[PDB]
């Protein structure tokens, strides 16, 4: 029913206009794939889907050295709650080349997240709530992402 | 429940491994927005989705010169039907500049044809059916859009 564009640059969050609720999608597309560079710090890279309040609803960080995506949730002031992994990054890019993208469907009790086209993992929510915000975080030498990531939501779909 | 990422050229079209039906979604992603292009001929580009017959569902056609985007459908061998137009090019891509998507929502009765965050149409179906493959042309110089566009699908919504 609706569209909105976001265009996120690397360490920067952006307010939606229409926030994303159950039976919503979020797609996060990065021009470049660099899944060969430096160590992160830890983290190379983060997407997130933030509640109104701040708190993660859904953190997503791309470790190349640890060679694992890790999947988490916490509150503003809170510690992260329960770590969910899926080891190797490369592999869940496998299939499209020199680019990614990052989906997210809200299923209200969990998040389905796709990478590219594969479904990575369906992510039992930790904490619920319509995400308000969204962000992505890298330094500018070792990101995965394009300097530019581009957020694009689809609401109003239920 | 489910996403595909497909690279389409100038001038080329692609097959869907998960065709499109009521209720599903389609973007074409161009990392450019060449208004101010050269005149068509008379396109200047066209996006397609097209039946398992390779009829045209849905035909998106802009014209600089003429300064119109047509919206109309057709059979492979048969003439395009009931012509829809909305004119001024420029307007109908306002809010997002230096790029652009074509989101394209199934709705089974109509298309709902949105440019970057605004619904340019609401398109009554003159051909029904699934979306099996699409297509994307232009010639090299005179494109409004990337002489690549990403096409991606959101299937298993309904």
């Amino acid at each position: 029913q609706g569209v909105n564009i976001y265009n996120i640059s690397a360490g920067t969050s952006v307010d939606l206009a229409a926030p994303v609720t159950t039976g919503d999608i979020v797609t996060f597309f990065s021009s470049a794939a660099n899944l060969n560079a430096g160590a992160g710090n830890p983290n190379n890279t983060t997407l997130n889907l933030f509640a109104e309040n701040g708190a993660y609803l859904l953190h997503i960080a791309f470790r190349l050295q640890e060679n694992v995506i890790i999947f988490n949730s916490r509150q503003p002031d809170g510690p992260w709650l329960v770590e969910q992994r899926v080891s190797d990054v490369a592999n869940q890019f496998a299939g499209i080349d020199g680019k990614a993208m990052v989906t997210v469907f809200d299923h209200g009790d969990k998040y389905q997240v796709v990478i590219n086209e594969k479904t990575v993992i369906q992510y039992t929510k930790q904490i619920s709530g319509l995400t308000s915000s969204l962000s992505y975080n890298a330094t500018e030498e070792t990101s995965i992402f394009s300097t530019v990531v581009e957020a694009v939501t689809y609401t109003g779909l239920a």
